[PDB]
């Protein structure tokens, strides 16, 4: 019945994404957060401060679903895309307080740090995990949140702490 099917459906979208998961946190050059958020840099930037919590950030992203099909992009919108960290999904919230201006990271965002149970906009299913690619470009007024050091000591621990 399609209460059922239903159920077996987000067994399996739930198990898939597992593996998903799995697989990106096991790249080489990948690193994985206490909360389950996977990251690859693909750029380091010059700037010195991460965002706080509430700081403007201006972002150029690109999202795509498991089976990497993009889903949204700043190039679609047209306009600067700009965000504080608390308007956000968590896995960026997180993301996002850990970057300095010119950082470019992939993020590998697991469904519980991203939409959830419930899905999003009608084109994120229910318990999907995330890729995005994302540059901070700028932060407004600065930044006020991590010290470029202070984001070095959480990174290098997550790096030591590969399992
Ligand atoms: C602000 C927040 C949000 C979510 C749901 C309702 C209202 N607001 N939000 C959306 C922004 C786009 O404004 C976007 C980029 C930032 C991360 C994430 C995000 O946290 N997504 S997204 O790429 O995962 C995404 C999700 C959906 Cl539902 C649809 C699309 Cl087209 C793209």
């Amino acid at each position: 019945d399609a209460a059922s099917h239903e159920e077996r459906m987000n067994n399996y979208r739930k198990r898939v994404g597992r593996l998903f998961m799995e697989q990106k946190a096991a790249q080489p050059d990948a690193v994985k957060l206490p909360s389950g958020l996977v990251f690859q840099r693909i750029a380091r930037g010059s700037g010195k401060r991460a965002p706080a919590i509430d700081d403007k950030c201006e972002v150029h992203y690109t999202g795509r679903l498991r089976d990497g099909t993009v889903f949204d992009s700043s190039r679609e919108r047209g306009k600067p895309t700009t965000f504080r960290p608390n308007e956000v999904i968590k896995g960026w919230t997180e993301a996002l307080q850990l970057m300095r201006e010119g950082d470019r990271w992939r993020l590998f965002i697991p469904y519980d740090l991203a939409y959830g149970v419930t899905g999003g906009g009608g084109m994120i299913p229910p318990y999907s995990p995330l890729e995005f690619d994302v540059e901070l470009i700028s932060i407004k007024d600065g930044g006020k949140g991590r010290t470029a050091e202070e984001v070095d000591e959480i990174l290098r621990k997550a790096e030591e702490d590969r399992e």
